[PDB]
């Protein structure tokens, strides 16, 4: 059967991969049986998980010293303006469909009580400075083995800049020694994203494996108030999705829907494992083998926009921030929800995607407005019921970042003139 | 001439063995006239140092001779030579505890008095680790697993990179061809290297196989008397028989002269001696089966590895020895039968841990454990595994060196059936 | 201001940011404003330390593997005894100068009492075995991930010279190998050495800011006592580098002036950045280009000497330890205060630089002599007073060491022929 399996076209594969590990999920889970899936088909989830987070400083470190040395300095600060101005308009958009889909579904119509009290708090203040610094890795050995990505693109940018410099000057054992290095590099990179290639033919089996744990586990707690959480959760990444990546696309002279499906890969990938860095091999390599974007571009914006983007975490804080203030019976004007939402966006910058994201930082929301989580506490029970539903959530949340990380390259490669138009024509 | 040149311009092909001789010779006298503890302090040191600069060489040697070892050979073949590989290592551990029932019991290991309390059997609990422990050979940071050291895991992420070279470098692109092999030389450079710095470590083994296996018989050498002295004969014997019965006939079915590969392989033994660990040792046996056996890259570099992490035969033998010393102690009445279950499932709880010091003593107090048996200070138990805990060193590096021994015998096979083994290196 | 900064002639700019920086440190702080400092200007000056720190592991790395091709192993141990011979003399220097000055000033003349009178009751012989076996790492990969330097120069050298064996072999294949691995880490080395050069656009302020905040802070605290051990300590400095470094570069036959006008970078980011090992890359850059000393030399000698220099321990342990010794009253013969800081010298062996070395060192000793050390005591006061100034003692001890690093560094270069004297004829 393992023959009946790689036979099959392999181009939607992927995605039947999804739906049926999805439904199969359901059915495991409303039958009793989501203990049975952890034993026998998650295992095979957690393995391409594995096999992804391989490759990811391997991919980015050489990729980004490829691409650094490519392009010079001074596009590469350009293209560094651009896809930031670009996560800036994309995240003041997704706070607006945050605040909007969480107040049509008027999410939390269940009813506990507290207002309070405080559990007074200053706090920090949330000084970015240090954030700022630790960009630099003191030790750039140290930063590979602990797998630190940004002072990773930051040590990557500067040797691969570094290279270039010494590639043209005069004394020709310098040249010839920095090519050497740069070609070390080059076959590295190279290496790994045919490895990714491999990867992604066990991709449908692990989507399917890693879906169906998280539908088995959690499919059977979306009812009631929870059920319109995911409902508006979901709602926002689709509006996210068709309205400001669409219409920027389009902007831009790029057509989306071309778009969604040379990205589908990298989107399902997010969804199943969600993370932006574990899913930055085949995101990286959708942005060449598919879209068709040049290494001097998508080797900084991707692990760049990994780390940066903002866009599923204004959707999910606007909707369960709300969820909790309608849960407790707190009245919560318009304006004070952007306030709480953008502070949550703002503490979150530097945090790479990473599994349980916005659960951890809505918990620090609500210690910060001064709410009472101790346990019994009516927040703490809003709180717990988010907690509970959070990797459906955190799946969404994923699969938006990584589409708008897709988005913002593409553009600023079309921009840049670094896109590859012949990959664009269909037959 | 000072004493510096004469000592190198001996000849070395016995030297390191005339070093684990008069080391050993040495430790006794010492311990018996009570000096171990200077030993401790002055030899002892040298050893040490022989033990780090071969540690120093693990990991680099393991993954730049992988990478060329992987990319030198297609994949097809190297997933046969891994089911070879395997293959070998479950024929050899079933000798090694056959061998291992049988000499414990030849000895009849026990006759001290104590009085047990208890049993039994398996249960308490056990639970299953394995699939967790098969994810795991997959590293989710390749540059962690090798600043931690993590040998399974830098076979594996070794392997994919190999294959993946290989394939960049029968592309057609030219720029795509050039930066593989770049990154192929790049490997075969550093492996290259390390190769030679093992040449020059083992100028200085016999001083520190000589520093090593003196301190052990100092300490350890006075502990070898009364029941004691049984166990290290019947684990010794065991090893013998292990080594002059299983590993010769396999070695003669498939063609390989079995008493040139123990002239050709008795550094490496020596050295997976007195170091007690297959990983530390991997440097000398990869030289070993490279210089003296002539096996391919593609082949050792894939087969030792593995095996200093999968090898269960020194296990076996250890096992099947003290479980029956301990029961025999305390006056446990233990079949035949039920002797082969728990060497059996120490066996399989082993796996996938490499040759480290201090091995069989950490997991026969496992064994002990997980049958129920009480392990309380004073308690019979508790005495019986102390005495085997205060030999456990001797009896290490016997576990150590029939294990590199089964490694070499094996990668020598697979290699031959591979057509991989170059024969001149043999001719008489 | 963008351009105006970077068009201002780089001669002596970074000098400029150390007297601007110190004297804005002074006033800021004398007004009450080093919290201000501390907040605004510091940052700069640790952006600074950061980006020199990121260099440190590769280009000493790369550097000692291409020197230790580059020259055959019997010239790399006479360097090597050449070097640690070098660092005996001039430590001995050290601890003399340490002695002279701090009985000059009579460091301690304010009033606390108590007395311990006791050696090696701690009680360690201390045992160096493990400390030479530790050079050697069990894993180089470990090694280069926690920054140690002195393992990574071991698997540098030997990397190093087995790759020139190999580039003499007769397999084609063998070589070709070898020289594409050499060439790896010729292009890194020369990388950092790029990136080097443009971080030093930014030295000027990063040394700023660094002096700054630590004159801000400390500054104000040095009057009274503290201002004779601080006026002791210098004065040591300035007496090892008048003194021992420039009669020793001129019994060799280097221009001592010519020496101090080139080693300025190194010894002013040693002083603002108070380690030897973040100085690395700066001090590297500055043999390589300004004293045309080759790789094959200072990749080595620089390194080593970052983590085995005693110049600096020894003066500041001569100093402190008297301080210490009349604040309390106890009698402290010299030949007794001579075998205090010697042990204290042999205990800080293999230590690379790092910020508050000395601080750490002399609590030791203070606590190895028997002395007592509990809160309120006499000790634990005149230690706090010191620790209180530290950081402009650490200054101090830092800046002198790059400074011997790189006068023993190309002594040794000129004994080795390995001088370029184009770069000194003018
Ligand atoms: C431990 C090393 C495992 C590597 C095994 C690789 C799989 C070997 O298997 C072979 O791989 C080829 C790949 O094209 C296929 O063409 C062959 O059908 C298959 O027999
Ligand atoms: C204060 C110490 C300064 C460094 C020591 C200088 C060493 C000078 O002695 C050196 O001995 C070598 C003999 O092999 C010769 O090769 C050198 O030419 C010679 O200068």
């Amino acid at each position: 059967l393992l023959r009946r399996y790689l036979d099959y076209p392999v181009l939607w594969k992927i995605l039947w991969g999804l739906v049926l590990g999805a439904v199969f999920g359901l059915i495991a889970g409303h039958f009793g049986y989501a203990g049975a899936v952890k034993t026998y088909i998650k295992p095979f989830g957690d393995l391409f998980v594995r096999l992804l987070k391989m490759l990811v400083m391997p991919i980015v470190l050489a990729s980004l010293v490829v691409g650094a040395a490519s392009i010079s300095p001074a596009r590469l600060g350009r293209v560094g303006v651009k896809i930031v101005v670009y996560y800036l308009a994309t995240s003041a958009m997704a706070v607006f469909f945050g605040l909007i889909v969480g107040r049509l579904f008027n999410v939390g119509a269940n009813v506990n009580l507290g207002s309070g009290t405080g559990k007074a708090i200053e706090a920090q203040p949330p000084s970015l400075v240090q954030t700022l610094l630790n960009i630099v890795p003191t030790n750039p050995f140290a930063s590979l083995a602990k797998g630190e990505v940004l002072p990773v693109i930051f040590f990557a940018i500067i040797l691969g800049i570094a290279i270039t410099y010494l590639m043209n000057r005069n004394e020709e054992r310098v040249r010839k020694s920095a090519e050497t290095l740069l070609r070390v590099f080059d076959g590295l990179a190279e290496a790994m994203y045919l490895i990714v290639g491999g990867v992604m033919q066990y991709a449908p089996i692990g989507v399917f494996a890693l879906i169906a744990y998280v539908m088995a586990e959690q499919g059977v707690r979306v009812v009631g108030p929870l059920a319109k959480v995911v409902g508006a959760v979901y709602t926002g990444l689709f509006l996210q999705i068709v309205i400001t990546y669409f219409i920027l696309l389009k902007v831009f002279g790029i057509d989306p829907i071309k778009f969604i499906r040379k990205a589908k890969d990298a989107m399902i990938t997010a969804f199943v494992t969600r993370s932006s860095s574990g899913t930055l091999p085949v995101t990286m390599r959708v942005a060449e083998e598919e879209m068709g974007v040049d290494k001097g571009i998508f080797s900084f914006t991707l692990p760049l926009g990994a780390t940066i983007n903002m866009d599923g975490t204004a959707l999910y804080q606007g909707v369960t921030v709300l969820f909790v203030a309608n849960a407790i019976g707190h009245p919560l004007t318009l304006g004070q929800q952007l306030v709480v939402v953008l502070t949550a966006v703002l503490a979150s910058i530097g945090t790479a995607g990473v599994p349980g994201a916005g659960a951890i930082m809505l918990a620090m929301v609500l210690q910060s407005v001064g709410l009472d989580l101790t346990p019994g506490s009516p927040v703490a029970l809003a709180y717990a019921m988010i907690l509970g539903i959070d990797a459906i959530l955190d799946m969404g949340r994923t699969m938006v970042n990584v589409t708008g990380d897709l988005a913002g390259t593409v553009i600023v490669a079309k921009t840049e003139k670094e896109l590859d138009e012949s990959k664009w024509i269909s037959h």
